[PDB]
Parts: structure tokens; sequence; C-alpha cells
């Protein structure tokens, strides 16, 4: 039993619901959200900018930090760091951007890390401003990911779509 709350039981371990990730993340304090992240931990935008506004800029600080020591992160990969106000850690991953060229293919590597966590709070990788399909992200996810997995969607309308068309 987790403290997750109002979503709808897409399959075994996939679990989705209309909300706001950041709200969501501030009620539940999950073990692990799941952050859209780009190679230079950059979070500008979406669901990273949103998620660091919330931390107050905390975590651009520590991610600047971390990029300054290690370098970008790939296409596909990932990163646990601090989870600030939020959650206990987050993982940044970094789905593959359409608006930049990145091959689709990527997405699957992507989803791979959340495999390394029993539990996660997450978006759908590679939409929103990163262009892709959000119905193929959230296939790519179920087919993907085998451990359990909370999907916030920010956007109702999306949400009922993306239900209404799941296979
Ligand atoms: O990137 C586009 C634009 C926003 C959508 N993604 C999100 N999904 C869950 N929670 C969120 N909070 C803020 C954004 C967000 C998709």
């Amino acid at each position: 039993v987790n403290s997750f709350s109002g979503y709808l039981k897409l399959t075994d371990n996939v679990y989705i619901k209309n909300a706001d990730i950041v709200e969501e993340a501030k009620k539940v304090k999950p073990t692990v959200v799941v952050n859209a992240a780009n190679v230079y931990l950059k979070h500008g935008g979406g669901v990273a900018g949103a998620l660091n506004k919330a931390t107050n800029n905390a975590m651009q600080v520590e991610s600047d930090d971390y990029i300054a020591t290690n370098g970008p992160l790939k296409v596909g990969g990932s990163c646990v760091l601090s989870g600030h106000n939020l959650a206990k850690h987050c993982l940044h991953v970094v789905g593959p951007n359409v608006n930049k060229g990145e091959d689709i293919q990527l997405l699957k590597s992507a989803y791979e890390n959340f495999n390394q966590h029993e539990v996660l709070l997450a978006p759908l990788l590679s939409a929103g401003i990163f262009g892709a399909d959000p119905i193929h992200s959230l296939r790519v996810c179920v087919d993907t990911v085998r451990t359990n997995v909370y999907l916030a969607v920010f956007d109702k309308n999306l949400y009922d779509k993306l239900v209404s068309s799941f296979l």
C-alpha cells in the first residue's frame, strides 16, 4: 500500500492521473519524482521548469554543480539528484526531444531508467515541449517500465485522450 490517490490503473504496474506533478509531488513526497530533463540539466520550461521553480531554483543550483563535475547526460540517460522539497530523490531522465531531431527509439532507453526504482511519480517522457506523441510515450512506458509508475498528466484534455485510446 502506498499514498498515491485517485489514479486510474492501466496495467499491473502503471497508473495515471490528471494532475500537476508539482502539486502531486508536494502532497505525496514520493521517494522518487522523475524530471523531464535535458542533457545539460537546464530546467527552463515544461515539467523541468515547473519542478525547478517549486524548489526556488535549488534544483538548478545542484544541477549546475553536477554538470560542472560530470559533464552532460546522454539522451536516454539519467542521474539521481536530490528531490529537494518535492521528493526524497529526483531522477532526471533525458527523453529524446523531437524538436531537436533526436531519435525516438531512444525513448525506450529513457524509460528503462525507471526500472532502477521500485516506485516513481513521473511525467510522460518526451511529451509536452519535447515534441513526441504522448500516446506513443504511454505505450512505450507500459511496454518498458516494470516497476510501479504513477504518471501525472497536466492537461485534462490529453489525459482523457490517453485513457480513451489506451489498448
Ligand atoms: O511539456 C508539456 C507541457 C506541460 C505538459 N507536461 C506536464 N506533465 C505533468 N505535470 C506538469 N506540470 C507542468 C507541466 C507538466 C506537457
